[PDB]
């Protein structure tokens, strides 16, 4: 018998599993238990600080909820209107000395004539055949093409692409992108060619909420607390290491036994093959895709930069710089870095050279946060990417040679996106379901391996309907069919349903 | 305070109030009851027999279920092989004095030869049209043209659909469609010409099963006895008269109180609003439209002719007869009619005249459903609809004149159909949400008009969902997406989930 | 007997009939002979001029030759190099407050930027619908919103053409415009846009010459004056006024009779089907539709203004001036007008008052000529229409209020334009054959009544064809495939061919 | 200076040369002389008689004139109603064993089911390809299989063409076919099938007449006749061995010099430019393209068999003969071959056999032409050819293998068709306008190298329109226009024009 023996086990502490306890709380049904290697629940969507105290979430993490229920909590969480902050969804595209407005299709009137005419004409082509186009594209490269002509495609989606997903986009399928058409505006851009006129997708009404304090992983802080701290193993005495698919039996890494009717693991399924140890399985994950994700984060003195102004996060389709990515995660809290009356030296100069003094100096100080990815065919030298980071900070026109920098920060996350290759579901659909009949609900960014339903809030809501199917027999819907949740408000769900109303009365 | 409080009240018991009511019976959580103005349950999926021992359905009434939630409870409710017989679908349409197979459609390959040449040329222009279209039809006659082309549209689809609509194609939206009409692929069409090949497989209902006794109505018989009696009130004194939405009160006609936290009203809709004494949500309802279903029944003396055979139901576009279909109905059970020792005598030939003889004589009998529409748009003659139907009988064949009726059977139901008009979302986005204001789910074929979602299991389902949604927070599925669960084998929810599994450990 | 007998009888010594004269002069085979009621041969193609000394053409006319022949009978008439002045084509259009350069279509890029839009928008839609077009345009709007869209042709196509043809768009027929009206290419006005560029090469007329003495008239003259004098009737002794086709005999006013083989009418049609007194005929020319054209000449004192400059002909489509067409007369040569030293007094100022005194003041002077249309569509007061020209000069800043008017002329032209109506074919297919089996070749911009072969050269050569038809054996190719000749340099038929080389051995 | 001296000089009597002569004659200005290394006229249209009277003309040839000055010379020539026969235009596609009727694609009812529907398939792909076609076909194979689909082009017009052409279909271009747009007549094709129905394109309308005697070569003898003898020289005086352009002197076999002014060269282009001496031209005219011709003529005894009946010529698509066109060529003229009283021997049997007498035995007779094409891509072995089509004739099912041969044929025609490759245009655009640069015409099959005006009334007319560019400046428009010329009725040209009619009174 089991060191411990519950109805639903469940693996990892990220949004998911995070997801999945929180819904069994609610239900407060069957019998339940929560674990994770790492002490401090949030994975992906955790946040580090350098010890010059600037804070670094794992790349650009902006929340945009589909769902009520992923609301409730947060707000459950994080109940006080100055634990966040609002703003407004601003982004640019980098290309040829310019910040170009995103989307970057409707701002090509700050390109040179020339440009704008092979734009265009790329694009007047696109809405002629798809005029009378008859099939669905094949690879996200068709797609890319079909929507934007082979003038605007160059310039900016399949060269800013290959630099996110580190693979090149005709190996890639199209499907994750939704049911849209792939036709151009070719109205909407050509009247802002002729209008010399540029506009991006932003207002008062296109925000986002960032967490006052403790960068993205305050979220999840908060929210497992509300846990009951009995039902949570967290840290060195909760990593697993075995899972016993056949007598449903996981063990830990201290030697603890669980027990457990359902299994919801939030790892990814790569790992949880080899925990299995299961051959077939094993195969299997290793034919999926996936890039590795570096994170740099430069520490700036200075007030905020008129050029940098209230730009949020940026693009960058061009060589010049390695990163695909960068925020200005200083604009998103005043406490994701110290404050002005904090002292510290200056480590370097933007452009290499070192300060005239090493003595601390005050702020003000600014934040840059920049992501570049790596695999198989997309190398990177970890030593000396965070130099040829700065360096592209320099090339962009970010930083100034003078600038001065006092933090940097640097780590590489081995899963950090799992790409949408044309095999990815030919793949899936012989790991999940086989997963499924050892009643083992693997969930999650790397748990079921969908980007499209990759962010936060899916990666909570399919730990919530995972616990969901489990015990009120609901559809499992952001996992199985990710254009419906993403193109509709997700209201009917919510931290306090009809059950327990009913029952406290 | 009122006579009873129950959390949620069900009002209504076919299988919209019923699915309701086994749903909350499952979940056992919340305090419930179900009321409905007659003993027997079942409301259009009920079953009338004559005095002389004939059954009929309210119509051609074929199960073809989309969940599995929906089989268990039927399999609850009769569990026996021999609860059940099974069939295939065999249907023609009645076209020039020929039987074609359904689809008509993909079977224009049994006309006469110069109107296979005007289907054809038609499809053709269709074929071409499509080829180049950028706009989605708006209504069920462009539908119809545009995927079929004119001749198989004047031939079959539009007579046909004026027939069993009572309103004209252009008179309806084309959204609701998708399970329900066969659109023909051009070379799979014109292939079956050339080879003279059938293709009788498209759609659900290819193979059903149908209850051994006490026809469809028999089924809900039995689901309701499955449920705990003291929760039902069916009769007098089920009957609803008076909702006060504000007081969330209902009033039955012996003038008993019951108060309600929700309520879930599976009655017409406008009867509903006319029970509120709400004058606005009247007006709304208003401008809804149905069709009146007639019901002829015909017993007929002799063992099955070989004319008749296997067929299941039968289709008429013809002006020769005033039913739209027939069906067979003593095909789908032996115990839907008297055994051939059963002595009866002969009300009249099938040509009208008086029999030779007033003697009771035995059988074997076979038994002829019939259903002919009507509406404000298509009046019907009541006095003489009977004795027209079996002269349409005479006119297609399907009895000599010389054929010995022995049972008629003649009811109409009101409440029939409900039309998808150009204008019914328009109204139902007013109606639906107002009453879900007031913590009102007003669920069912009538009870929220869709007819792409108005059979047995769908209804059912409204029914399950609702519930689903004021306890669980589940997305009501069936109501918002009808392609959405047509289009898939709904597996999740299961009448033992698994909170009631580990409950009882 | 007749007074007079000839094998081909010549009626009309305008360009048509001068063309039939010169081939029948150089073939000299058969005897004939040309006969016209005015003294001076030229017909719409004559000039007139002023008691001030201002020459005026019938408007607008600038020579563009599509056949060797023509170029050397005009060589021949006035060969040498200063009988004629050469010119770059300088055409614009009157566009809110601009001049626009021609065509208008293809020079969007000139107007402010929001018109731009709704043109280029208006583009689109037409390459998008044009992708999957697979029908041709019936009538000359359809024509103009297809190749144009809806932009453009409200802004200049529409109204113009009205004012030209003194009929709507929709009213004419389309197949007559390939060499006078350029399609838009969306790439082309696009980028053209984009960059602030102009188009103005499009089309046969970037370069003419012009007659150095006695305007187009001189051309005229000068070719019938290489005739055998002998051979022409020109004046009342030459005036048509019975025509009998059966006999084939023709009256002149002063009793002469004239018989003939053949007969060449280039006198308007329907006054030939008068003069035959041939009721059918009579009927079905009145089925064809024309315009008059008002001619308008202004003489205006001082040396050439540099808003002026040398620009040619100018298109008006705004109606804030009477007149569809201006030409720089005075730019076209030097003897349009009077020397400098010529003293000529004020007659009136542009804005419309007398001049103080009655002092006749020395030049230079230059020339604006007007058109205006009229038609029972499009009344013109012919009382005011001369003030109206000259306030439409000031309208459009033509003329200074101040500029001093030494000299005016208005003529109406009663037979202006054969207009390509919708009916224009079907009139004429029953015409046109009835007097070919009369032996009678109808022919010229009235003879045959088609515009798009309606020039100085086409009308030439009509008259050279059927001459060629009727002794030679020749295709009239002018007449029944405009597009043909249009499309093609024709160079074989010279005023010298071999039959004349290898006569004179 | 030379021998003789004409104005113009026609080298060859073909059709080209005689159309030309004939309308020289008919002039009657400029001095003339025609001259032929051959003593009989006729060239290509000439026929041969075997020794056992058996005529053949050089492949099957049908007159479809385009021209009523072909039809002038031809009346002249043969004027008798018993000159010529009249028959329908019958013709066949040998293919499965059927005789399918032309054309092939609107009686493929004929062929098995299942082919059917690979045809139609095949032609709906092509229908809905050609709905959306914004180019032309580039190539002959992209033409058909636009015209037909993939399934009908395989059949027939694809083996048939290489089997005709001896080069590829991708090698050849298709402008020359004509202008109409390569599309389906779906409706067409599929309606025969429907119906079952045959139907090939011949009836009391589509005729051909035929000379009742001496063959096609006939007619040319005939019209050869009404030229004045003294200004032709046909034989081995006429045969031209040196063409001197510089000088304007041809020399003959004999060593007689003609000067010329202009030059109508009829001879192939490529012995013209040997002739010339010309090492330029030699280089181009070998860069054309032609097949040579074997014609087989086989003489069976026997009355017409019923299986021939009144077939005229028939296509073979398939492999299991050498031969692509059959005629039947006694089905054209009684006089074709001897007549029945006349004896002859059984040379053969068709299997090959000896026959069981080799005396004389009367008729009546048969008579089947055959035709096979040779290019460097398709070798011939004259040796083997006759064997190997008279073989073809029992495996086609036109002869039993005891059929009777009294009469064989075989001559190979060294250049017999003008290949419309995708080169041709390329070349003839080179080398026609440097020999039209020192007057010389060259016209016609192989003097201006164009098959789609490569018929007898097209080469007659090249020669006709050349002389009258000579003398008339006409235009050429057989030469330069194909499309023009085949789409027309060319009626305005006669025998007797205006010019003969005027002169002679
Ligand atoms: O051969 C046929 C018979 C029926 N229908 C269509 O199918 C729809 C549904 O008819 P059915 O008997 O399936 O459903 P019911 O009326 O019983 O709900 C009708 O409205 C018809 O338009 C069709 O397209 N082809």
């Amino acid at each position: 018998h089991p060191d411990i023996s519950v109805d639903v086990l469940v693996i990892g502490a990220g949004p998911t599993g995070l997801g999945a306890a929180k819904r069994l709380n609610q239900i407060d049904g069957p019998s339940w238990m929560i674990v994770d290697s790492n002490e401090t629940p949030g994975g992906l969507a955790s946040t580090d600080v350098t010890p010059e105290g600037f804070l670094y979430d794992v790349g650009g993490h902006v929340i945009a909820s589909h769902y009520k229920y992923f609301d409730d909590c947060l707000d459950e969480a994080l109940p006080k209107e100055d634990d966040w902050y609002t703003h407004q969804r601003i982004s640019y595209v980098r290309c040829q000395g310019q910040w170009v407005p995103y989307p970057f299709q409707n701002n090509i009137s700050m390109l040179p004539k020339e440009e704008q005419v092979k734009c265009i004409d790329g694009m007047i082509d696109a809405a002629l055949e798809a005029r009378v186009a008859n099939t669905k594209p094949k690879t996200f490269d068709e797609w890319i093409v079909r929507m934007m002509g082979t003038g605007i495609a160059d310039l900016f989606m399949r060269p800013y692409n290959f630099k996110v997903w580190a693979v090149p986009t005709t190996k890639m399928q199209c499907a994750w992108l939704g049911e849209r058409v792939a036709a151009p505006n070719l109205k909407a851009v050509t009247t802002n060619v002729i209008l010399g006129k540029t506009a991006g997708n932003w207002g008062p009404n296109a925000t986002f909420r960032f967490p006052a304090r403790g960068g993205t992983g305050g979220i999840w802080i908060a929210v497992a607390n509300t846990l009951p701290k009995e039902k949570t193993r967290f840290g060195e005495k909760g990593k697993v290491t075995k899972v016993n698919a056949n007598n449903k039996t996981v063990t830990l890494q201290d030697g603890t036994t669980i027990g457990y009717k359902k299994l919801v693991s939030t790892m990814a399924v790569d790992f949880l093959a080899e925990a299995m140890n299961d051959q077939e399985l094993v195969g299997l994950t290793k034919q999926l895709f996936y890039s590795s994700t570096h994170v740099i984060g430069v520490g700036v003195r200075g007030s905020r930069p008129e050029r940098i102004g209230d730009k949020c996060w940026l693009y960058f389709p061009e060589d010049n710089c390695p990163f695909y990515r960068a925020t200005i995660f200083s604009n998103y809290s005043p406490y994701n870095q110290p404050e002005a009356s904090a002292a510290l030296p200056t480590m370097q100069l933007a452009d290499g050279s070192r300060p005239q003094s090493t003595e601390a100096k005050e702020g003000p100080y600014w934040s840059i946060m920049l992501e570049v990815s790596e695999s198989s065919m997309k190398p990177v030298n970890q030593e000396t990417i965070l130099a040829d980071c700065i360096q592209g900070l320099v090339n962009t026109e970010m930083l100034k040679p003078t600038d001065e920098i006092v933090s940097t920060y640097h780590r590489r996350f081995d899963h950090g996106y799992p790409t949408p290759t044309l095999e990815r579901e030919g793949t899936l659909t012989q790991i999940l379901p086989k997963l499924q009949d050892k009643d083992i609900w693997s969930r999650g960014r790397f748990g079921s391996w969908r980007y499209e339903v990759g962010n936060q809030d899916h990666s909570f809501m399919l730990g919530v309907e995972a616990v969901d199917n489990i015990v009120n027999g609901a559809v499992e819907l952001t996992l199985n069919y990710p254009d419906f949740v993403n193109g509709r408000q997700n209201t009917e769900r919510r931290l306090v349903d009809g059950a327990q109303v009913f029952a406290k009365s």
